[PDB]
């Protein structure tokens, strides 16, 4: 579950940072 949430996190702050920047 560790991965899991660590993943989730860095995933979704990577989409927004990439949403951002467009
Ligand atoms: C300090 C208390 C720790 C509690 C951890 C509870 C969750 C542990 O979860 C375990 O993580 C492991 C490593 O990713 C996996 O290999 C196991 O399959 C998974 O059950």
């Amino acid at each position: 579950p560790l991965v899991v949430a660590a993943s989730i996190i860095a995933i979704l702050h990577l989409i927004l940072w990439i949403l951002d920047r467009l």
